[PDB]
């Protein structure tokens, strides 16, 4: 099946510049900003639609890894879609999880970040709390994690 819904972030930074990280800047900001993640490679392509990466990062006492994919950048609108995909990194019961980001001005001209996530299982149970917790946790270090490395970093203050 699928589970679909929707969250909402702010940011004091502006949106096209918090936009131009996402989607930039990622490969270099995540291990600084994810204590537990140790590194990200490209696996294929060149960070547009399409390309694979693959973050390698300690939980517990294991060195684990997930490969993300790039599904859509569409700057001209700041949109950004990616996805983690079926395995070491997710729970057993989850086959992918997308995250469906745009970022919009704030009315006071920082940024609002629109996600939709879908997760998507095998069976026709909606995931338990934890394993849909832990699975949108794997989608952050892309979203959340940049947006909290930047606004506490010298050059977005
Ligand atoms: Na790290």
């Amino acid at each position: 099946g699928v589970f679909t819904f929707e969250d909402e972030s702010t940011s004091t930074i502006a949106p096209a510049r918090l936009y131009k990280a996402l989607v930039k800047d990622a490969d270099a900001i995540i291990p600084k900003a994810v204590e537990a993640i140790q590194s990200i490679e490209t696996v294929e392509g060149n960070g547009g639609p399409g390309t694979i990466k693959k973050l390698t990062l300690i939980e517990g006492g294991e060195t684990k890894y997930v490969l993300h994919k790039i599904e859509a950048v569409d700057e001209a609108n700041l949109r950004y879609n990616y996805s983690i995909v079926g395995g070491v990194g997710l729970p057993d019961t989850i086959e992918k999880i997308s995250f469906e980001t745009k970022l919009v001005e704030g009315a006071n001209g920082g940024s609002i970040g629109k996600v939709t996530i879908k997760i998507e299982t095998k069976g026709d149970a909606q995931p338990n709390e934890e394993e849909g917790k832990a699975a949108k946790a794997r989608g952050d270090a892309f979203f959340k994690a940049i947006e909290n490395y930047l606004s506490a970093h010298p050059e977005y203050n």
